[PDB]
C-alpha cells in the first residue's frame, strides 16, 4: 500500500473526518475500526482523540487498501496517518475503537490492529475498562 497526500478540512467524529484528496473534499471513514457515536459512552473521547491527532499534525496522509476505496455512502475508506502515525491503530491502542468491519480484500492492517486491541484490553483502557 501507498501513502498519498491529503489536507484536513474538518474533524467529524472518532472514525470519520473530512479531508481534501486530489483537490476534492471527501468524507473519510477509517478502515477496520468502529468508534462509539458521539452520543454513546466514549464517543466524545474518541472524537476528541481523532480531532487532536489530525489537527495537530503537520501533514496527514491517506492510504487506501487493495479493495473498495469508497463505501455505499461515498465515503473514502482509508488508513489515515498523522505525521506518520496511523490514527486507526492509535484509536484501537487506546481503547477508543474496536476492530470491526473487517472485509476480505480490504484488511491489510488487520493483525496490526488486533494486536493493539489485545494490548488495550490487557490494560483495561476506556471501552475495555
Ligand atoms: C468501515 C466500513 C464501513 N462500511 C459501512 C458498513 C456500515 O453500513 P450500515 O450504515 O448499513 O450499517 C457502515 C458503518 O459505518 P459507521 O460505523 O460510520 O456507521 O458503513 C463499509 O461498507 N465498509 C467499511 O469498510
Ligand atoms: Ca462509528
Amino acid at each position: 500500500l501507498h501513502k498519498e497526500p491529503a489536507t484536513l478540512i474538518k474533524a467529524i467524529d472518532g472514525d470519520t473526518t473530512k479531508a481534501m484528496y486530489k483537490g476534492q473534499p471527501m468524507t473519510f471513514r477509517l478502515l477496520l475500526v468502529d468508534t462509539p457515536e458521539f452520543n454513546e459512552k466514549y464517543g466524545p473521547e474518541a472524537s476528541a482523540f481523532t480531532k487532536k491527532m489530525v489537527e495537530n499534525a503537520k501533514k496527514i496522509e491517506v492510504e487506501f487498501d487493495k479493495g473498495q476505496r469508497t463505501d455505499k455512502y461515498g465515503r473514502g475508506l482509508a488508513y489515515i496517518y498523522a505525521d506518520g502515525k496511523m490514527t486507526n491503530e492509535a484509536l484501537v491502542r487506546q481503547g477508543l475503537a474496536k476492530v470491526a468491519y473487517v472485509y476480505k480484500g480490504n484488511n491489510t492492517h488487520e493483525q496490526l490492529l488486533r494486536k493493539a486491541e489485545a494490548q488495550a484490553k490487557k490494560e483495561k483502557l476506556n471501552i475495555w475498562s
